[PDB]
């Protein structure tokens, strides 16, 4: 069976009539189909690592949806395609661009980073008493930021996790593909200074969307919607690094967010360490074009 007949088999509808345009106006890829059981959105990708990439997104969607705090599209099915790759069926929402609900979202995001912390505090009262806190950084599965199968192996210390499984992840493929001299030299000097940027700070693992830029965030008649997660447990300030970079966010959004999680001492230097990951990752996805920002950033830190 091809794409439409396979979608009909797994969704149990005879209709699957389509509507909408490229990503319904917001999502980068995708088409919307009206089926017997209401509407769905289908994302297609014909690379080999498509299923895994999509299986990472369902874990991400599964984990944010289970906190009740933010509205994400409900995963539905992941169908392997005969011509290579996979299709990912999901609940279809109608989406406007984030304007009025930018106040509501900043506090939804703020709650989401504090959710796992409210869980630890419940377990404290539970222990002394005469739904599960995550004490480590990482994720139970491979979620992808793009088409790079990432590693979310649980590490206990955040600077450790981030340096080896985020930054080194990227500067390794940058060494293989580009053989960039200024990159390896700068990275060897930076890697030692990272521990000095998190002193005077206690970090409680926070569940992150993982790619929260202005183009992965919308709104509804009901409220704000986020989508396209690359989720893991990390440092809440990381979530904002990509959000700032391509700034389509209203000041509404950060006025709310920082009411609950205010900017801690050292915010503005760790901001650079996190935007550094995104610059590297974009170098690897989009070309040498991101070399000037990537290196100018490690230059800046030192």
């Amino acid at each position: 069976g091809h794409m439409e007949q396979l979608l009909r088999a797994e969704l149990r509808t005879a209709t699957l009539r389509a509507f909408g345009g490229p990503g319904a106006g917001c999502i980068s890829e995708g088409r919307a189909y009206d089926t017997d059981a209401g509407p769905v959105f289908v994302k297609v990708n014909r690379r080999t690592q498509a299923r895994q990439m999509f299986e990472g997104e369902v874990a991400s969607l599964e984990a944010l949806r289970s906190t009740g705090l933010v509205r994400v599209p409900r995963p539905m099915k992941v169908i392997d395609l005969p011509g290579g790759g996979a299709a990912f069926v999901m609940e279809h929402l109608k989406m406007k661009s984030l304007s009025s609900q930018a106040s509501k979202l900043g506090e939804q995001m703020a709650d989401l980073h504090l959710y796992n912390q409210k869980l630890r505090e419940k377990l404290k009262e539970e222990e002394n008493t005469v739904p599960q806190y995550v004490d480590k950084f990482g994720f139970h599965t491979v979620t992808c930021c793009g088409f790079i199968p990432q590693v979310n192996e649980w590490q206990d210390d955040w600077p450790t996790f981030f340096a080896r499984h985020r930054l080194q992840a990227q500067l390794d493929l940058i060494e293989k593909d580009y053989a960039d001299r200024e990159a390896r030299e700068l990275w060897s000097r930076l890697q030692v200074k990272i521990p000095d940027l998190f002193c005077g700070l206690e970090i409680v693992p926070a569940l992150l969307h993982g790619d929260l830029w202005s183009g992965n965030v919308a709104e509804d008649d009901v409220g704000p919607i986020i989508y396209d997660p690359a989720s893991f447990y990390g440092h809440s300030e990381f979530e904002l690094a990509i959000a700032l970079m391509f700034g389509g966010f209203p000041r509404s959004f950060f006025t709310a967010y920082h009411r609950k999680i205010p900017k801690a001492p050292g915010f503005d230097q760790r901001l650079l360490l996190y935007q550094l990951f995104n610059y590297l990752n974009h170098w690897n996805h989009f070309g040498r074009e991101y070399r000037s920002p990537s290196l100018g950033t490690m230059r800046r830190l030192l």
